[PDB]
């Protein structure tokens, strides 16, 4: 199913609805509305006005679309920021903001919660029994321009409480971080701060806890509302619209109040912001990387539990990235399809039509500004017209498992101890690595069965749970861990037992040293699976474990013992194809090398092949095969669909 | 004429004697002094000090020299700032600036016009009717230190004062700046706030009322000072000190309360700062980019509607660059006999002797601390001598015209769209390209009759009003329209036609899609005029025209409707040059391929040929030529003058 | 002799004995704790906890160990910044840190001077008199984490008083800091505030002397504190742990309250943040290059009047770098043999056992945090027994002295002139020049006699004092001034003889320009000596001097009249080891051309060979030398000892 985010507050009332209709001829079926109509719903502190919010919803459930609300709480009129000026957040530096943008609220301040709790309660009494709403979506991507994060008097407060919740005694929490070090000690909770402005470097322990506790706040503010819509909109659905490359916000607990998880896709501006090696951000300039969408599909149909939306799907060039190419041509229908492919049960374009005005003017739609339709409309409709007639296979479960993990983000936030490590960057390095060898992956957090998996991957896992530990333990095929994994406790402390930590139950190794490297310092590992020439990140393991890939110095990279293997070194993208290659053949998985452009995504028995471009290319279909669309010679920025 | 500019203030009052009758022996003309004298002319609040400024101008005047008075109001003495905090500006971080360098207050202050408006009042009743004053230049380079924008909160209650102004109504406020976007709406002028420091980006129209406001203070306040000068000392001239490529003040505006324009050169250091390609910026370290300080003499021979001065003349290395090479031998007499050819009345440099203290004790005069004559001062008594035996005609009409708009710099500023967009940038890269042509140019703003040029070029007028309108369907010959010229209206938004808005009238063809490129990111657009690697800027023209250029997808790069061209990419230097070539050719126009380090200004029948290095290169002088100056082979660093 | 850094409160009571134990056997004879036990002795406002300290030093006296204690007022308890908060710095942004990290107090701050004086007055009665305590370290190094100057209110009335107390009357200082300028004029020591966040440019003098004030104020907390434990620990020394490449505070003058100087060396951290040619940043990763320790044991023996210890020794992985590399197999030991020989009387490692918890968690000690021993611990015990077998000969005067002053590097830090110009970079040239031809080098301050020296290198001394001129006319042997030598007054001025100012009395010249030239920019400076492409910086001179080295333009790159030379110009490396090898021939020295990761140093009749690797050298010792340790044939990271 296809939709589109819609902003009947941006156009003059008579164009609604010719809107509604093309919508419909086009081939759409949701739209979502109201996210950022605040000021346009109570101009006035008190008085509300739903009169062009009903007539939109009536105009747009004429047509026979279903109607998705967001709750406005993402941008609060100026008015109500004049009257409670502690609502804007403060950053890091300690400055305030101010109202001109969006997003400028505090998770933390209470009195936003009440205002937040009304408008919502407003909202879902009045149109969370309509048959056109067919559900919701809570604010607007929490977190975006760093928010999640805040510093302002209201966050240090509730920083306390939630730290004495989680501690107890300020004597637990002074263990936990080590306070004796440097003098730190606290005599009660009442005496600890934001772990920011410090003189020389915060406490890791006690910075962790607060990313913790920031990302809680966020949580507990749409539980808030999510509780309103659940007894007020009883039977509608409520999502959240996550972003791409974003760990300040756990996607993973925020969406366990969720009934499934969307997220909001522009591969341009995440590739021209991704730091690629100079060829590839000139080739993948008008297509994105080849991974970027496909990954946070696969993330978020994992946050979701196997449910995910594409709410905002890139149409054409965007406005905030250093550089904003147009997508190639070929290119929405591509990422369209594609997303279709990872299980996304919509895929909603941002947005219906070009806004002439305000900061996103550059931000093109389905539309141009003076209406007529632009080419990501082509694209959209024809992918409806194609899907009509391709009802899809349900998506069955992934050969191979990534372990993702938040926690994981915010404690190499809080000590890279290397420049160039990157927690992110480390995940994607894998999680390419398995995509060129043709095979689908699914991403699970920390403490997920990972039953029925030929093996896994956790790219690094720096604090390893009981539950974790489990279903490792569980797990019915080989289990690969990055380095640094389990080489945090709870508190952020060494454990007693070194790295791995608890991992040490499975592998009988220990990191007693660790080296972050400059950029250009290489030496060779090698082994029967080649030679690699690594860098960046090296450990010292005490083994009576003979490794299979060792240095000049004649320290191992990477061990094994049983099914568990461990990696004490960064990954070039060479060794982690050939290490996830060897893996997948012991599993008995079949692998396919395939060319730099070209990505494969199965659905039931189908095989979808995308070309990134800039050449054709040949599709990898077995003899025989039986295509749905598209032909096997796929031409560059388009695909191929495929029985198998 | 030549004059310099001269601080009495700094040296013991024995000296003063000595040093104008040296000026005059040097062969000067003109002196300025007491634009930084306020704490000397009033060290007590309300004592006033006139002894040695009247002494000093008593001193210049016996030698015959012409003074120009600078009204003081650019350093306020430490006292004043102390009595009224209010005065001192606001960054745009939020943070207070402090007493201790210059330009050390703010244009909305209300206070700190009426402490200008004194002391100015003061000084011109005094000097205003004196035979040796020539005239004023009002306080020093305002802007300088990026003080034209200011944050503080008398700021934000002028800005609020101005758009009330502007719109009369909020609703019209609301409407034009599309605040219904983001939930921005306003209920009142008293709920507009600074566009700073917001969460997001600030709101285009919002951030460009802004600059328009900031610079239209500067304005004010300048005003201020000119009807004073004007009461109190008529028959006086009154003019100011502009900046090399300085945006954030209207320039065109402003100079229209003055008698003309004046601004200061100093090459090394603008040239030092200039991303030039990495072999320019070694060729050109000691002699500065053959166009800096042409562009902005035609520039500014614009802005003072066909008079302007050079108050300020680098005659050695400065201190304020990153690098501060000497001026190679000879630069100094070359850049004041260009400045000449370009039409200035007066060069005055900066300065008589290197102050031994303060700041800028490393930046050189015309001699040194120990008076001993510097390198300057023999390059600019060899001018004096040569031009006292060469009477220059009259500055003739160039015969092409560059339309350069401030209102332009603002939109791009507030919106590139893409990193490396520039409009400095833009707009030099067409004034290369014509001076390359051996081709004299006039600066213009937008509205300015076109008549009697063979061509004009507009690097970009975003915002295209009926009078520049007018102006263009009056032109008798091509206009040639760079990248998104007429893509905004007055306020910001999108024309409703589409760019090139206006333009359309003249031009059958709309703007559909932009795109801003990565840098590396080429591709050929090619005709009958060449084949050309271009990136950066792209944009997707619909139109019933074939193209004159046109890229491998297709789409076209230039197109040609009458005497109307459009640009529709990121020029590169080669196009540039090409386009205009052939521009010029058309026009009947003879042009010259001159070598990289050569330029060539006329000024009547007279040709000067300027040689910027390294080696000596030959003036194309026309057969039998008669050399007023130097010979057919111009030595690197020197120049030639004769009639053609 | 060896010692280490101990924190018996980070560690259960359990483990002290063992500890002291293990301590003993390894070798080690001295241990320092306590610098940051603030919080832990006086947990309770007024409630001092004396018992863990006590047994700590009885459990450590009891093994026979020396304790070395240090005052905890470079870590106040969170209780005592939060009763007085003016004791919290403001960094030069205006912000109010906060505590969290260390070193969060100001140095002006009177309140926190009465509580310094109250913990150390009772720290030192109680144990000032017991023969377990050698003596003790003040705080913590000063100024690390950018501490020494602070921008608070009690620094701008400090260093008003300050002023007053150097200039007298506010007219001398007006005439110093030449206030004429941009109308800076004060009319009394009250209207004087802090150099910071001014529009445009500080006063340099003003600048400049609030550097000096700052150092001062720091020498004054460190003289309160040495004058405590002088009347209540007499007999115990006191130091100070300076640090590598730091110069805001200005080691010469403080130590002179000391009885020896002291420093912390961690070559790989330092090296990873110098900006070396890409080859040696790879090469030099794991163990530093040659020359960083090397320079600060011999800038501190210098300091400390001939006597310093090395408190703390890096023993493994830091970490602080941007990258964290472990030191090569076998560094730590030549770290430590390098440090014995530069003369340091103790070499102390930091420390005992890595931390599991808190900022420096990933900082490696002697032991991994399990207890097991490290590979520091092995190589620091093979020292021990190395040297317990190898009583060293007396530390002898060098042949040559380089004269260093803090000073000169807060003028350079005021007015660098030149973006690439760096004080500590010119000196490390020259230094690693000398370091190359195999010759000892003593550090000195100005003024310090240079009897005995073949000849002295002085990178550069702007302000030459009477004291700095009569040694260098003592001068038995030649003198080398670097570029900008003698070019300022005491009050930031230019001499009115032009630079070299008072140098003049000794060399015929004077430089009548300079110029800061951009990176790239090279011309070659030619004579007897070779041909020398230098840039960077270059000073026009004027003299009847014929130069030694001349440029294309036929300027003087080097000067030499009598004993006295004068470098007009930038040093490369080249230039630097040619002159230096030519003025060693002149004085008789002999040289060597030492490979470039092979380093030398003498102490008595012995040499010392250091091969930073990585590859094997040979030590150029005297045929039928007498080795003392290793052999001719040096492996990489490894040396040798010999009787030459
Ligand atoms: O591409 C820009 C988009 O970024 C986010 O997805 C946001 O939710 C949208 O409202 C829009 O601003
Ligand atoms: O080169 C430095 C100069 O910069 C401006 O031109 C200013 O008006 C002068 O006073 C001087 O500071
Ligand atoms: O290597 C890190 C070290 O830095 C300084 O030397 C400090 O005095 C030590 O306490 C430790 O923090
Ligand atoms: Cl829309
Ligand atoms: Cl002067
Ligand atoms: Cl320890
Ligand atoms: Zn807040
Ligand atoms: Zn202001
Ligand atoms: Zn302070």
């Amino acid at each position: 199913m296809l939709g589109v985010c819609y902003y009947p507050e941006h156009w003059p009332k008579e164009r609604w609805k010719e809107d509604a209709r093309r919508m419909r001829e086009a081939g759409l079926s949701h739209v979502r509305i109201g996210e950022f109509a605040w000021a346009l719903l109570e101009p006035e502190p008190g008085r509300l006005e739903w009169g062009w919010l009903d007539e939109a919803i009536a105009t747009l459930a004429a047509e026979g679309l279903k109607v998705v609300l967001g709750t406005p709480t993402a941008t609060p009129p100026k008015w109500l920021v004049d009257r409670y000026p502690e609502i804007l957040p403060v950053d890091r530096e300690g400055r305030r903001r101010r109202f001109g943008g969006r997003r400028h609220y505090c998770f933390s301040s209470p009195v936003y919660r009440e205002e937040a709790r009304r408008i919502v309660t407003l909202l879902a009494e009045r149109y969370g029994g309509l048959e056109a709403v067919a559900g919701f979506q809570t604010d607007n991507e929490y977190g975006c321009h760093d928010t999640v994060r805040c510093y302002c008097p209201r966050c240090q407060e509730a920083f306390r409480g939630w730290l004495e919740a989680r501690y107890g005694t300020i004597e637990a929490l002074n263990e936990a971080w080590g306070t004796a070090f440097w003098s730190q000690r606290y005599r009660s909770f009442a005496e600890v701060e934001l772990p920011h402005l410090t003189v020389a470097e915060p406490n890791p322990s006690h910075l962790l806890d607060y990313y913790r506790f920031a990302s809680d706040q966020v949580r507990a503010f749409n539980r808030l509302q999510v509780e309103i819509l659940r007894a007020h909109a009883p039977g509608k659905f409520v999502t959240h619209n996550f972003m791409g490359f974003f760990t300040d916000l756990d996607a993973f607990a925020l969406a366990q109040d969720l009934d499934f998880a969307s997220w909001d896709s522009y591969p341009l501006g995440f590739t021209d912001l991704m730091p690629l090696p100079p060829e590839e951000k000139l080739r993948y300039a008008r297509t994105g990387h080849p991974d970027v969408a496909a990954f946070h599909h696969d993330l978020y149909r994992g946050v979701g539990r196997g449910r995910f939306w594409v709410m905002e799907q890139q149409p054409g060039p965007v406005n905030w990235a250093p550089h904003n190419p147009s997508p190639a041509p070929g290119m929405v229908r591509l990422w369209t399809w594609e997303a279709l492919a990872h299980g996304a049960e919509v895929v909603s374009y941002f947005r219906w039509r070009q806004a002439p005005f305000a900061q996103e003017q550059m931000h093109a739609g389905l539309h141009r500004p003076d209406s007529a339709p632009d080419q990501g409309f082509f694209e959209a409709k024809r992918v409806a017209e194609e899907l009509a007639a391709l009802a899809l296979p349900p998506v069955a479960q992934a050969p191979v498992a990534l372990v993702f993990d938040y926690e994981a983000a915010w404690i190499y936030e809080v000590q890279p101890q290397g420049a160039e490590w990157s927690y992110l960057g480390l995940v994607y390095l894998f999680y390419s690595a398995l995509r060129r060898l043709g095979l689908d992956v699914d991403v699970v957090p920390p403490g997920a069965s990972l039953r029925g998996y030929a093996f896994a991957v956790v790219p690094s896992l720096p604090i390893v749970r009981e539950e974790a530990l489990e279903a490792f333990r569980e797990a019915e095929g080989p289990v690969l861990f990055g380095p640094r994994s389990g080489s945090k406790t709870e508190t952020f402390q060494i454990p007693k037992e070194l790295p791995p930590g608890p991992l040490q139950a499975l592998l009988p190794l220990k990191v007693v040293r660790v080296e972050s490297l400059p950029p250009g310092l290489l030496e060779v590992a090698e082994g029967a699976l080649g030679r690699f020439p690594l860098g960046l990140w090296r450990e010292w393991v005490e083994a009576p474990l003979k490794p299979l890939l060792t240095f000049q110095d004649g320290k191992g990279a990477l061990y094994r013992e049983g099914r568990y293997l461990y990696l004490a070194a960064w990954p070039s993208p060479e060794l982690a194809g050939r290490l996830l290659s060897a893996l997948a053949a012991e599993a008995g998985l079949k692998v396919l090398s395939l060319p730099e452009g070209l990505r494969l995504r199965r659905r039931g028995t189908w095989v979808f092949a995308f070309n990134y471009g800039p050449e054709a290319v040949e599709a990898p279909a077995s003899e025989g095969a039986r295509f749905l669309l598209g032909s096997r010679r796929v031409g560059p920025y388009d695909l191929a669909v495929w029985e198998e």
